[PDB]
């Protein structure tokens, strides 16, 4: 049963590298992502000019479940694709848990839970790729909410 | 009646920036790209690891055409799409053309014709986005056959 990895975590998790190393240790898996798709179509315009409007979000959205039912239903050598976004909002998580049930494939999580100081520190260093502390901060309100953890 | 413009021309010779300044500059036109969608599924493993096979390259071509189709699919908003790949390969270009004509669409060439020396110094300057020189060699070669002009 081909499998469809959910990364969890706030920028500066660590996503990304885990799952480019998963992938070189696990062949048959393939990487989806939404920044990467935002990136393409814009023609790489700098990131912090991309604006999150709802026809391009729509767009990239549909090239994720394409590209993920496409690439399920490769031979026996797929097992499976991997999800590398924030996956915060419990809406996107639904929608790939419906979308999986729906083609008998398995939801998995990756979680990367890491600390509030630890995340600032990273994003301080990440320039282009860094995120504005606001944002930041709320993405880690978010991770605590799916953490089962308290907020204010 | 969307079109589907095609850029014409070897690494280096300046179609990502056109691609760029175009969409920019022309509302309503989206980017498509092979580079973008081979390092975006393997979570962007250093460009050099890249390993060309028959699954991996389907795989991407795929993306390519859904993702034409499900954009140029769009409102009166989309104007058309952009494939910034190098499409000095005879047999990709015919699969667009026939695409855009199973589906009313109008397949335009942006032809980046650049001289031999030129490219070669463009290309000794962007390290891992650089080419080896015979596979450059090769695709100047190929884009000559294009142009119509003489070749060894």
């Amino acid at each position: 049963m081909k499998k469809i990895i959910l990364t969890i975590g706030c920028p500066g998790s660590g996503k990304s590298t885990w799952a480019r190393e998963f992938i070189a240790k696990n062949p048959g898996f393939y990487n989806i992502n939404r920044d990467d798709y935002r990136q393409s179509i814009m023609a790489h315009e700098e990131r912090d000019e991309y604006k999150y409007t709802k026809k391009k979000e729509g767009i990239v959205t549909g090239m994720q479940f394409d590209t993920a039912k496409s690439i399920l239903y490769g031979g026996d050598s797929v097992k499976g694709v991997i999800i590398s976004d924030t996956n915060l909002n419990p809406e996107r998580r639904l929608a790939w848990e419906t979308f999986a049930k729906e083609y008998g494939w398995k939801v998995e999580h990756k979680v990367f839970d890491v600390p509030w100081t630890e995340l600032v520190k990273r994003n301080s260093k990440r320039g282009t790729k860094a995120v504005p502390i606001d944002v930041l901060r709320s993405m880690y309100k978010s991770m605590r909410e799916y953490l089962g953890l308290p907020v204010y």
